[PDB]
């Protein structure tokens, strides 16, 4: 039906014999991730395997492969190929040894310098998407991958949306409750700045270790978000002033006053970024903590 379009995007042939030595490195929602070995040419890959029946809205699987294949960028995980295997779609990507930003924010303490360096590379990914008319809608530490060179890349395009000058705003109540911007949570028309909000939230995770209200349930977080607006930090006096300033412009209630990704890339806060090799001690720490 609309699945006819899906079957025509995919490459054909045996992924189970183009690739081997499969271990689970991850299991998200409609995403089991494996690493594997390309028997031909030798390279190591990440393959995401998704059950077709779990996703009723197949137009999102299509939109996922398209956006990734059409918006390649050094701060986005690299799409290689895809395959339909029975009741399951396999997406193949370039593997990056490293871990999730989630492992770092939950197991280590980041300094301002490291936080600024992550924020800068995420803002580069978002300025690129936003200029190509794509909103991610699911920004969070869990969708940021850090390489063993200190590479920072954005992943997980399954929720993203395309806009145009004619349909410049979206209205679907989509995202992960704790990172969602109030305009989304309260069903108003919204734009690429919802990702800036989410990025503000992720900067909170890097400070405190968790998005605000994580101990609450998802529906409660949604109410809290609708009712507080701008979240508050447990301990604001621990942050520099320019960093408080940066948060403030990421977490503005007025969409008009909230920064754009282009704007925020000029913020003085990112001037303090460490070099990205600053991040590899974190990754090592995180790997040790999760052993
Ligand atoms: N949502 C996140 C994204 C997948 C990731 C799986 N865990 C992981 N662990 C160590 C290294 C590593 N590198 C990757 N490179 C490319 C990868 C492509 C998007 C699958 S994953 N991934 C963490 C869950």
């Amino acid at each position: 039906e609309i699945l006819e379009k899906l079957r025509s995007i995919v490459s054909v042939g045996d992924p189970k014999k183009k690739y081997t030595r499969f271990e689970k490195i991850g299991q998200g929602a409609s995403g089991t991730v494996y690493t594997a070995m390309d028997v031909a040419t030798g390279q190591e890959v990440a393959i995401k395997q998704m059950n077709l029946q779990q996703q009723p809205k197949k137009e999102l699987i299509i939109n996922e492969i398209l956006v990734m294949r059409e918006n390649k960028n050094p701060n986005i995980v690299n799409y290689l190929d895809s395959y339909l295997v029975g009741d399951e779609l396999w997406v193949v990507m370039e593997y990056l040894a490293g871990g999730s930003l989630t492992d770092v924010v939950t197991e280590t303490c980041m300094d301002e310098g490291q936080i600024a360096a992550v924020c800068r590379e995420c803002l580069q990914a978002l300025e690129f998407l936003h200029s190509n008319q794509v909103i991610h809608r699911n920004i969070k530490s869990d969708n940021i991958l850090l390489g063993m060179d200190g590479s920072v890349k954005l992943t997980d395009f399954g929720f993203c949306a395309q806009i145009t000058p004619e349909q410049s705003k979206r209205s679907e109540m989509v995202g992960t409750p704790y990172w969602m911007a109030p305009e989304v949570v309260t069903r108003k028309a919204y734009g690429p700045k919802v990702d800036i909000w989410s990025l503000g939230i992720m900067a909170i995770e890097m400070i405190e270790g968790e998005p605000p209200y994580l101990n609450e349930n998802p529906l409660r977080a949604l109410y809290l978000i609708a009712t507080n607006g701008t979240p508050e930090l447990q301990n604001p006096e621990k942050l520099s002033a320019i960093f408080r300033d940066f948060l403030n412009r990421c977490l503005e209630m007025d969409v008009e006053k909230r920064g754009s990704a282009k704007e925020l890339l000029q913020h003085q806060f990112l001037k303090i970024a460490k070099p990205l090799s600053s991040l590899t001690p974190l990754i090592a720490a995180a790997k040790e903590a999760t052993k």
